[PDB]
């Protein structure tokens, strides 16, 4: 019926949820407005997202809207046991825990495919692991699936690659590229959870350190800003000249890893790309350099090299390894190269996840309630809905939004109700 | 042949240009690479942009590429006399000076329409004043015009309105919405020139003051950040819930002008919208509140109200008026509500304008060299060219850009040469 | 008879040692002290009773003192601040330590009393943090005062107490104000809190900082850091203050400065840093927004009226250790961290090890100074020489790869100054 | 005989007055002084010779001193710092002022000499900024020293000189160090420079700050502000320093700290703030990037080797007043601002009027203190009482709508402190 580390944590879990709800006004309005309507009636939503306190509230929201949900984790150390327990206690099949093996991980996603009253008809994925599993292993269920929504940047890039090669057989909504997700989650989320992750693992001082951030997209920007705020000297690496110039214009030295590896005290990878930190970098690092990743998959840091070339590996505590190298110096690796904010901390705070997840619900609704508008392709949520997500969070922050007058709306040639920006606007 | 305030300033002008060139690597590469090719051969580019030191370098670049240029200003107090003089000294008809009347302003744009060897075949406008003049007054020249490029946000919004109502008869390239413009010019440009404008006019202390910024788009963001940096408490107003939430997430109180007018020491309008600061606001302002605008046209502040309701208007010096109100308190107005960074300072520094203008040249080229790709419509510059502009500025900043390996480029499914981002990416 | 020590779990010793090994690499100031003095053992014959948070950083300090030849017995200066694996590591090393996380007020007093007597005589040196060890001896063990050579005090509240004792003529032992060493006050209090405050809030609540209104009471060194950290994460910070100079500083930095009576209606997060009583009261609690987070980082739990929450709330739910969620008659909730005790050490690991190396290098120097040069220090409250203050900073420049400029002989003569310092006059504020 | 004054253009008086009217609204500290003392005229019989930048802000100070019943004669303390319309406004008010923008070194000395003698006796009070007026009298007019009741000194370089004179036994008049009033040092030097440095660079060059590498030499109060301002606009700031404590501060704030020998190869902008000679030399100039901007904001033009640029450059082109562009043998160019003189006042209008109100309120208090309570001040260098220091800050809280908290009687007794202050011990560094 489910699978977790300890059901006895459900009580504590429920508390952490009650607290989360006040921090998630977005998702609460959805429950407020759709509870009686039950738009998601008939939908069996198979989920593969980090089983956390924040996700628990999302899972319960989908249920409040009248759906059946089965949940797996998308990372083997991201799950929060007490959050997984409260959900499991509510009669909702959840298969996830903290510290899964790859075989265990794959085995979890498999339990969420089949419900009591039939296979899954909805995917809510991030990274596309569930998406790619059903496309490769279970292509006989693809026709039964009505729609899918993708949370993260790497997962939508994959959804664009599949569609191009004509192997994407199910319609999909790019939830990452809702402004309210990409511009808040990736940025402000990592901005607050990065250092938290590093701190819990190492308790290292950030001030006075040189920190090297590989990549300056939305995630890199947040990471950079955070480290800067605590008095680190931040060095950026980048392949994109536009992003690189943005970093230079903010006062960041922009150079290569081949150079930066020699002066960094702290290393954070955010590229979504392979081969970012390699043996030739490690060998040049200062003693007890702290290396961690916050990209979606654990492919940015060459962990294999450390395991193969170090003289000794000492485990300090879970998700914290200290390698001694043949040069005598040591490398502190976090979460074995898996994303550090969920691996060594609690991931993003509930408020920002409310934004991401208020998007996710609108996407699950729009795929199940209006399947017409969305044919087999990679689609966006309309700006007006994107605006509605943001608007829904203004109350809690005591933001007082201005309303255009008739005269002003005419002068601008837009509606008082929105949308207020053209589609190409970048905020 | 031309019209300026003083040709005797040309010598000083030339110096300020020689200095500008080192700060404008973007535009220098264009001269380096196209001088011999003369792609703009045959093009008579009528220009309506702020006649400044930065613009002078742009004008000369278009000439270096083999074009005939006639230049007018787009604002009546933005022109820099010594810059206008150096251009006029180089045998290039320029009709612009600092302190023009509306009749003088219109009269300037009119001289740039007709060259020695025929009418204009290219527009390089901002705000769309030249665009709208030729469409309304001289529709007989529209067919002779090959293409147009628009610098600023208000001007492209107008170019979208014209196309919608089917009155835009000439193809146009949205240069504002090149990432390299919108994300650098509007943001980093105003970030540095706003306070400069305010300082030269008033020399007021920013620290300890409450500053009210109306609008939180790219311009508002820059203004807000700047004022914050000097220790002002910044209050934002906004109509867009997405922008408003962005401001809240940066630590800015977001409320209405109706409230903020009561506590602001400094007022900056950035909306591009009418009726932002009104009589009911002025009456509530603290004594010697400094009010200024940095949107493109002078329609955001109700200057007419001040002139009609104040008990006395005292001029402190050019572009600085001090009104005494019937309540006894005083309002310090800058530049009569026209944009303050060009009115009371020198506008944006050359480096950022190099970015904007390296875009402008590519747009002038693409309209004159490849007219096929661009039919009557509002078009964007391709990302690869957008990336090239940024790349061209990395050298001067000693930025060392990373190059993807073959293996990495394959994994990402993109080219080593770019483009590195999908079209919907927002940076 | 006498327990050799008392800690939560001796089994945590191995883990603690690892944390000690890592910490050492971040505390060059103390490691230089060991290297320089391990052979000479200046603190030989010293019997130092230490009352100060039993963290990993303090462990490194303890072993430094021992390396210098001292005998050391230790307790924590707060009931929630001990880090059990660090305690175990010390206990396992054969050093008498009496501390664990979650002490009763009575157990806390007991822990201090076990540090007072050594196998070969009473304590003859004091290393204190808040004055609790200092007051206990002056009040309950005055016959031990002539046998104590000196006192070094870590924190602001503590040195304030020292100065009051001196003015009223009741301080009987010479003391060094370590808090007001430049390399402590301007670094520990400021930069340490700037990182550890958020740490304690996050571990306890995992709340989004961005978009919140945060009220910081007091704008001294601790307040400055706290405020900076919160605004850094996108919170709008409001400041309360009684000192017009500190308040003007806050305003000049772009903070709204106002009273708690006003700010209690706005804040989503409250942080007290005053070292003063009665900062947040019932009348404030009753006006707060729902699930307002309330915590203190001043030395003593006296700034927040927790007893009011306990007597007047209609519900009280323990969320997890050092996190309680009250509900008031108005039906709105208050989250209280660490029962009003200082939240960085209560709900997290306190200051990072690097900045603590500054503070603790000052502590070691002070101990050496009082122990080996008593006649320099008559009964009173003294500062370390600026020369030594500068040496502390210098000892940490290497790790950060700072390259310090050296004055030419001409420049030094122009400034009327020694090349080797001191480089500032006594009244310099940095 | 004796000119009543000498200024650039008396016609600029009307404009200056407007600027004076505006400035007054931003200088509550001085305007409170007028209101409180205009009737009592504590400075009656005083004959104050002032040597300090003749800006709009100083004008407001001058008229404040007169309102208090003083006779005042004024000159500028720098040859490029005078604001001619402000000078005209004062001259027109019938106050003898000798100052204009662009003085020769010889004219500068002449200007000071005209302030020394009044219609009814020699000067009996000194208000100085850098010690130039102080040194001139001690060296060339020692027979005037017994007739001078006191000296108030504005800036760091000046008070350094005062302390040296006292140590060597050559200072003959009592003096108040105004620079090291908290409300001066921690505000003027820091917040003022944070705004006026960029001002001077911008007016002179209009250069993009964002993306540039900026080298700030020295990290004291001036350096802190300068550095902060540059990084705020998106420059990557590199710091040089001789003091290990100041250097550690810089590092802790995320700045690269290194030597000028290293940084001269990287910087696009250079800013000296040391108050020390020989900061930027020929060997540094020769390694700089093309069109590197070089300026100083320390009090004297001694930090940059301008004479080297003048003797060794192959080209020198004046771009505009106080902006010269050199070319070296290597064919790369150097832009020098204000001929090495302090660039905020040289190429702009100096500090904004609000923060100068702090400094100048301290100046007025010092003048009153020395003039009406001489016996409090024997020959030496003294500080203002913290009570008065606090009063300065308090006088400026109203304009910023700061709401200061008042201690309850219980809180005050707990802190062992007066409700009306002073709220900090003497050694507090804020
Ligand atoms: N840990 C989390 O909670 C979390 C949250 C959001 C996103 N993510 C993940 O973070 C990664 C990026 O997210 P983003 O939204 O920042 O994507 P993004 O595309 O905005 O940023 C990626 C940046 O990496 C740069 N880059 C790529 N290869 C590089 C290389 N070899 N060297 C240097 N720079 C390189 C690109 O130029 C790009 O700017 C993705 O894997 C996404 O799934 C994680
Ligand atoms: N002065 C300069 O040098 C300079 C440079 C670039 C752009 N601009 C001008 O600045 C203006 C905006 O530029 P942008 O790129 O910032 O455009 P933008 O659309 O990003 O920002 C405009 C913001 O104004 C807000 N807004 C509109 N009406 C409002 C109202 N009544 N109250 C509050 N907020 C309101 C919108 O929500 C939007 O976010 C345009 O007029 C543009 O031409 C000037
Ligand atoms: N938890 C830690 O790790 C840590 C670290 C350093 C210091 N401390 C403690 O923190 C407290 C403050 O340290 P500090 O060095 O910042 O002291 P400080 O004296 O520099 O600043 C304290 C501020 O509180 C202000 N204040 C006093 N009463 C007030 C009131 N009723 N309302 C508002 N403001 C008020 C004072 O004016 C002063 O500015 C002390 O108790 C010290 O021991 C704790
Ligand atoms: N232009 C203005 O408006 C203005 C305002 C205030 C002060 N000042 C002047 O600015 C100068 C500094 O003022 P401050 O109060 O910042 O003095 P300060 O003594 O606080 O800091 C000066 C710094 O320079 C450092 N230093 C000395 N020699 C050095 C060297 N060779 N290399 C690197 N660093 C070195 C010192 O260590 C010190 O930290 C003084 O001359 C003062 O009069 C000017
Ligand atoms: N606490 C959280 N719960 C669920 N998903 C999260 C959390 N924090 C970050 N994420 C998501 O994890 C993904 C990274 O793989 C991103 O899409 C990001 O939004
Ligand atoms: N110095 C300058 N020269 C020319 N155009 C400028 C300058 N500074 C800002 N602008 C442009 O002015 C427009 C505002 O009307 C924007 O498009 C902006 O890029
Ligand atoms: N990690 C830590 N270990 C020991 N003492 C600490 C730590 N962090 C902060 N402190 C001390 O706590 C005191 C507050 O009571 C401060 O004086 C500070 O030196
Ligand atoms: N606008 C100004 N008017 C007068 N003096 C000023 C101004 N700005 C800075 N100063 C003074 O210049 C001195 C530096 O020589 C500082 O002590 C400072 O007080």
């Amino acid at each position: 019926p489910y699978k977790v580390a300890d059901i006895g944590l459900a009580a504590w879990g429920r508390k952490a949820l009650d607290i989360a709800e006040n921090e998630m006004p977005g998702l609460m309005r959805m429950r407020e407005r759709y509870s009686a309507s039950k738009p998601l009636k008939g939908a069996r939503i198979a989920g593969c997202l980090h089983m956390t306190v924040e996700t628990a509230v999302l899972i319960e929201t989908l249920v409040t809207l009248g759906a059946e949900v089965q949940w797996s984790s998308c990372n083997i150390f991201s799950t929060q046991n007490h959050a997984a327990a409260a959900i499991a206690k509510a009669g909702i099949p959840v298969y996830a825990w903290k510290g899964e093996t790859d075989e265990e991980y794959l085995w979890c996603i498999e339990q969420t495919l089949y419900f009591k009253d039939g296979p899954l008809n909805m995917i809510l994925d991030d990274g596309g692991d569930l998406t790619n599993l059903i496309h490769t292993k279970y292509p006989q269920l693809l026709p039964g699936i009505r729609g899918i929504s993708e949370e993260t940047t790497t997962g939508v890039h994959n959804l664009y690659k599949m569609m191009a090669n004509g192997i994407l057989k199910v319609p999909a909504i790019n939830v990452n590229d809702s402004v309210t997700k990409s511009k808040f989650d990736n940025l402000y989320g990592c901005r607050e959870s990065l250092i938290d992750g590093i701190k819990r693992a190492t308790d290292v001082m950030i001030a006075g350190k040189v920190a090297v951030v590989a990549g300056y997209g939305d995630v890199g920007k947040g990471c950079a800003q955070a480290l800067r705020g605590f008095g680190a000297r931040v060095i950026i690496t980048e392949i994109d000249p536009i992003n690189a110039l943005q970093a230079a214009m903010e006062g960041y030295e922009v150079t290569t890893m081949d150079e930066a590896c020699q002066e960094g005290n702290i290393f954070v990878t955010t590229t979504g790309c392979i081969d970012i930190i390699l043996g030739r970098h490690f060998e040049q690092m200062k003693d007890d350099a702290i290396v961690c990743n916050i990209g979606h998959f654990d492919v940015e840091i060459d962990v294999k090299w450390l395991n193969e070339n170090a003289v000794e590996k000492v485990n300090i505590k879970p998700q914290v390894d200290r390698y001694r190298l043949k040069n005598g110096r040591r490398i502190i690796l976090l979460a074995e190269g898996r994303l550090v904010n969920l691996g060594c901390a609690m991931g993003h705070p509930s408020f920002v996840m409310s934004n991401s997840f208020t998007n996710q619900v609108m996407a699950q609704i729009e795929l199940w309630t209006h399947p017409d508008k969305y044919p087999v392709g990679v689609h966006f949520l309309p700006k007006k809905l994107d605006e509605a997500v943001a608007c829904a969070h203004l109350g809690k922050l005591n933001v007082k939004l201005t309303k255009l007058t008739e005269k002003q709306a005419q002068y601008l040639g837009m509606s008082c109700d929105g949308p207020f920006k053209p589609d190409h606007y970048r905020y």
